[PDB]
């Protein structure tokens, strides 16, 4: 395959990372993941906007305009002949002799991007998945989509060890988000999800789902709920660029209602399906 | 010059880091810095022990014995002909297609180490430095010396822009540690420092300084203090492998006592001086 490296498209094996790349020594960088469906990038503008917002939050200046970044992604998808899967891309502050403080503005960011073929998780969407609650021990700027992902790594591993698809995180029993998703609960036909402050990532899929709820006249309340309240919900699901709307039918051996995917989850899945590129 | 790469000392130009090294994508790794004085490593055993401890805390298995690791560090120091400076070394979970959960145990960790010449910070040891308070927004496993350093990066940059040497961090108005140091206060000839729990890194220099206090019959209380209390200390200093015992004489324009280096800090600096390698 081919990898985007700065503004060049290069054979994968030509790409070399420096040991003093600040992404490698400090996790000093930001990233995005964009889903591609039948050759078309879904919500690419929103992801590019969020990459630049994440970068700006940690004062990294991306050296290309958004239009040029968009063009590069297009070229990367075409060169790799990606049909259905995702583009991963990240920006780090660059390479400089190791020191905590920022280097001279003479240092250029390092941009890496690549593709992976990866089907829609149709089985999960239909049947739902199991999850587990795990304490949120992450830093307090979860609104920045950074490469500092070690709390999420440990949470995901714990979930995978329990045979669960996702770890639902909580700060002293207040549900925040998933180790790599946003978390929604439904009760009495109302959609609940934690508000977008410094405690969660403002997911692109989260935002599409809220729009879907508005389109079908389902009330949305962006207020947090507890782990104990979550267990009493009528329906629960998680969202991400790759997981789409993935129903959660069981948490830690306790069924959500009857352990079946709920009616409102299905309605949202139906509205979501209208937004994604189809062949054709 | 020469870089430790996995189990070999190679020319720096031979080192190849993969874009999917989990140190680069998740900050999934741990590290150490060791001071070398006139060719001799200081407290190297304690730093190797801490490296293995940090690794174990995130379930990385280092693929060779502590004896082997010590051997490789000695060779690294000789090949580079390091006089006075430091060795940096890190271990990541390894290279694997991108996924939050751990890869299979077939994946070897990546070890990178290199040297830098860096003199003792003479001026700071003598004259003391300025510091600034910065709210501690880092994750809740600060006892692990991980590559997830973005909180510390932003804190140090804040200090540097205000012309300060160090950011002194505080969580719930309680002083924890510095962005890259531990913090000690002295009041009425007693030495105070935050206890070694999940809120701070248990510094090697910190432990040496506590040993030194014991040797000069100075009482030590590992009890945390607030920002308000810090400003009322008789003396204040920070410790790290490269800072040694750096007096702090002002925080945010407020002088610590008279803004002079205090008598107890000098006594501790003198005691510390007896521990460093001296081949005359
Ligand atoms: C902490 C946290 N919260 C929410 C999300 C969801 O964000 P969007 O992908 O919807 O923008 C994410 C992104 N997760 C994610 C993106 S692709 C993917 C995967 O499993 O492949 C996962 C996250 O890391
Ligand atoms: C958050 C945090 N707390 C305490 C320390 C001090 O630990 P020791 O270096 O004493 O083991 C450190 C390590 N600091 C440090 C080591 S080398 C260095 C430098 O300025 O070069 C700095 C740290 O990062």
């Amino acid at each position: 395959g081919y990898t985007l490296w700065n503004d060049q498209i290069v054979k994968d094996e030509e790409v070399k990372i420096d040991k003093e790349d600040r992404g490698y020594q400090f996790g000093d960088g930001v990233y995005e993941v964009v889903k591609v469906y039948n050759g078309e990038m879904f919500t690419v503008n929103e992801h590019i906007d969020r990459l630049y917002a994440s970068a700006e939050k940690i004062r990294i200046t991306i050296p290309y305009t958004k239009d040029k970044f968009h063009q590069l992604l297009h070229e990367l998808v075409e060169k790799n002949e990606l049909n259905t899967g995702h583009i991963y891309f990240q920006v780090t502050r660059g390479t400089s002799p190791r020191a905590h403080q920022f280097p001279e503005n003479t240092v250029k960011p390092v941009i890496i991007g690549y593709t992976k073929e990866n089907p829609r998780p149709l089985e999960n969407l239909e049947k739902g998945v199991k999850a587990t609650f795990v304490e949120d021990i992450r830093w307090l700027r979860c609104d920045i989509k950074s490469l500092n992902l070690l709390g999420a790594v440990l949470a995901k591993q714990e979930a995978h060890e329990k045979g669960c698809y996702e770890a639902i995180l909580h700060r002293n029993n207040t549900v925040t988000e998933g180790s790599s998703s946003n978390v929604f609960g439904i009760k009495d036909g109302i959609l609940y999800t934690h508000p977008a402050n410094n405690m969660i990532l403002k997911g692109i899929t989260r935002d599409v789902v809220i729009a879907c709820a508005n389109e079908i006249n389902m009330p949305v309340k962006e207020i947090p709920f507890t782990t104990h309240e979550a267990l009493k919900m009528d329906e629960l699901f998680v969202t991400s660029t790759t997981s789409e709307i993935t129903p959660v039918i069981e948490i830690d051996g306790k069924l959500i209602r009857d352990g079946k995917v709920g009616e409102w989850t299905r309605k949202l899945q139906k509205q979501f399906e209208t937004k994604i590129p189809k062949p054709l």
